């Protein structure tokens, strides 16, 4: 395992709290996990890949219920293919 | 207003259906909505930008109640120009 995608969920958990979402806090987690180059970089589109993952992971169990601290790998492994094969990375 | 903010918010919510969350429908929407260069492109910047606003507009209001069929347009334009900055585009 990692804890590096638990990390985003975190986050994703962190701007849920409000009673809405913190567009600033994303911003700054995504510009934290990244570094903020300012251009396209590899790292920022598989961090939008990870901070998506992180995110439809959270919708996806949210209509089951709790979300885990940890996505299923099978899942987490099938968004991945799809999506690098998508944006190429 | 527009409705190509919606469309991306019906895609959402199709993705929503299901009980949990359908990655192929997630990539096919993407895909769709974009075209699928396969690699970088300011509007696969701009669509990811685009679903992740939609995502998080879901987010936002899931935690509200319903979700509307049209975003805030003070929220969209913060958003829009706190990932802007962000990535760049």
């Amino acid at each position: 395992g990692s804890s590096r995608l638990p990390s985003l969920i975190n986050g994703i958990m962190s701007s849920m709290q409000g009673g809405g979402f913190n567009y600033q806090n994303f911003g700054n987690v995504l510009s934290q996990f990244a570094t903020g180059t300012g251009t396209c970089n590899s790292n920022d589109l598989n961090l939008l890949m990870d901070a998506l993952l992180s995110a439809l992971h959270t919708l996806s169990y949210q209509g089951m219920g709790t979300v885990p601290s940890y996505p299923s790998p099978s899942a987490m492994s099938a968004y991945s293919q799809s999506v690098r094969r998508c944006f190429g990375y």
